């Protein structure tokens, strides 16, 4: 993806968006029980702990576009993908309004919490003066996207979130862009069958693991990668995307049976229109991370794009034994032989992705099943029920979260929370936790479960 055009907003008429300038994020009363080096990512130029340029570090992800036609090798890999997908047999007929905005199986209701984007956010309307859980009401929002239509630009948030001392210090803080309602509302119609089939397949048939529990799912991984472990990272992937994998993407959709009209919403991900506090630009390529879809449509290039670089490198290459399962630019995958993933990186350089060895790391490649990560966590067999396998959260990253908060009076909540990530570490690890929780007034206050709970439970959900 590529800048194309940036300009003062009031130049084209766009009132200042006024997006958080000051962190939600606190200490919390755990912040001297745990030990951590994360903090609030940095939200605004004047951060006294920047030590580079705001503006320049937070878009200095859009690299750049290589411009290429879709090619022998992406033709075959969405060829094989497609493949794939119909054997799902995925309905592309609409998704009712009423299903596609408050709730239906495999696509949960549309977020209330979050920015209704343009032109809402500048008229002080918010998703609740829309929308209503309790009536489903949907005359409002008729009338909203009957009065201001689609295609409205994404209005572009910093995320607030912990971030790694370098990442507060280089000024690397996330983009969230929102959608405009309205778009996310036509898309989740478009395609809310597709998300629908995808929520409920996760694996290696959808090449996803978009909306599944890793509790459940993670026993289900090795069983579905058979044989040496492909994986690796990739820098700023979404936008790094160039126009092309867009086109893949639409063919890939055409083949599904969404017609040339139903893919359009495409060219609204790909070449977007956006506004940045008191700025508007326009980006060549890039997936817009944030909008309707953007995970299951990162996940299904992603797929397209490993397949791409395996057929290229390696001609003789047989795809049906090939496995993978992507969460966006996360993945996860399998070959029956050893496959060098430091050539798929510099193929994956000359289609202008960026990719490094698993979890930082100097080389590329013995991915193990001792070492691989996905979805920042690691996999460890049960010793007494060795078919099923905990998802293991490393312990720091569970204390640097309960160091902090966004509210105190979600610390019940919260803690709960991470108590079922924790637990999958083993026994004594947990229980030296639970102490230093219980090491606060406060967390003597909770209700925590006991391992032999946790445990029970888990090996009970199968
Ligand atoms: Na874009």
């Amino acid at each position: 993806g590529e800048i194309e055009f940036i300009e003062s907003s009031k130049d084209a008429g766009f009132p200042v968006i006024n997006t958080p300038s000051k962190t939600k994020l606190e200490p919390s009363v755990f912040h001297q029980v745990f030990e951590g080096n994360k903090e609030p990512a940095v939200l605004r130029s004047g951060d006294p702990r920047l030590k580079a340029n705001f503006e320049e570090a937070i878009f200095s992800k859009y690299i750049g576009n290589v411009n290429t036609h879709v090619d022998e090798y992406m033709l075959e890999a969405v060829d094989h993908y497609a493949g794939q997908l119909a054997t799902l047999d995925i309905s592309t007929e609409p998704m009712k309004l009423e299903d596609a905005v408050y709730g239906t199986e495999g696509l949960e209701a549309l977020d209330l919490t979050t920015s209704a984007g343009y032109p809402y956010v500048a008229l002080g309307i918010k998703k609740r003066d829309i929308l209503s859980k309790k009536t489903k009401d949907l005359t409002k929002l008729k009338e909203c996207m009957d009065k201001y239509g689609l295609n409205l630009p994404m209005v572009t948030y910093v995320k607030d979130e912990l971030r790694s001392i370098e990442k507060v210090a280089k000024g690397k803080s996330r983009l969230i862009e929102a959608s405009s309602l309205n778009d996310s509302v036509a898309m989740r119609q478009t395609f809310g069958n597709l998300y629908k089939t995808f929520h409920l397949n996760p694996g290696v048939v959808t090449g996803s693991a978009v909306g599944c529990d890793p509790d459940l799912f993670w026993s289900k991984i090795p069983v579905m990668l058979d044989g040496h472990l492909i994986a690796f990272d990739y820098s700023g992937y979404d936008a790094s995307l160039s126009p092309v994998w867009f086109a893949c993407l639409k063919m890939i959709l055409e083949k599904l049976g969404y017609t040339h009209k139903e893919t359009n919403y495409i060219d609204y991900l790909c070449n977007s229109h956006h506004l940045y506090r008191d700025k508007h630009y326009f980006v060549r390529g890039g997936m817009p991370s944030g909008c309707s879809g953007t995970s299951i449509f990162n996940s299904m290039i992603n797929n397209i794009i490993i397949r791409t670089l395996m057929l290229k490198v390696y001609k003789g290459i047989d795809l049906d034994q090939f496995r993978m399962i992507a969460y966006g630019d996360d993945v996860i995958a399998s070959y029956p032989w050893p496959i060098d993933a430091s050539l798929l990186a510099e193929a994956g350089k000359g289609y202008g992705l960026i990719m490094t060895p698993a979890d930082k790391g100097e080389c590329f490649n013995e991915v193990t099943w001792t070492n691989v990560t996905f979805l920042k966590r690691y996999f460890r067999a049960d010793e007494q029920y060795p078919f099923l396998v905990h998802p293991v959260m490393p312990m720091k990253d569970i204390h640097e979260s309960i160091r902090w908060t966004k509210d105190p009076k979600n610390t019940q909540d919260h803690v709960r929370s991470l108590c079922l990530l924790a637990w999958h570490n083993g026994e004594h690890e947990y229980e030296e936790f639970i102490r230093k929780i219980r090491s606060v007034p406060v967390g003597r206050c909770l209700t925590l479960p006991a391992f032999s709970t946790l445990r029970r439970k888990w090996l009970d959900s199968f």
